[PDB]
DNA sequence: CCTGCATCCGTGAAACCATATGGATTATTAAGCAAAGCTTCTTTTC
């Protein structure tokens, strides 16, 4: 389904964030210009901020739990050492 | 002067005036923003 479009565009976010190019995520619509020219696509179109409020809407708490578990794979070395000086 | 004793010092187990002043705080406004709502194009139904 959608969730799978959901699924580039987090890994899309974790590429972008994590090669120290930052400020390309937090502001929106020049976001959604970087992802529709990189030729992401939900039912054979572009992206609009109201797509992309509904696809982000329309969605089910477990799938959201699977996103994030897997977003936190690749920023695995930056958790072990965070827990490893909160282990009280 | 140098051999010879003493010791002793270390060492561990008040109030105000005045005058700037600027930095800190408050108000005030322009920008912007997410969310909503028209307007037309497809999409699905009988």
């Amino acid at each position: 389904k959608n969730i799978d479009t959901v699924r580039e565009i987090i890994t899309v976010a974790s590429i972008l964030i994590k090669f120290s190019r930052e400020d390309i995520v937090e502001n929106r619509a020049n976001f959604i210009a970087f992802l529709n020219e990189i030729g992401v696509t939900h039912e054979g179109r572009k992206l609009n901020q109201n797509s992309f409020r509904k696809i982000v809407s329309e969605l089910t708490q477990e799938d959201k739990k699977t996103l994030i578990d897997e977003f936190n794979e690749g920023f695995e070395g930056v958790y072990r050492y965070l827990e490893m000086y909160t282990n009280k």
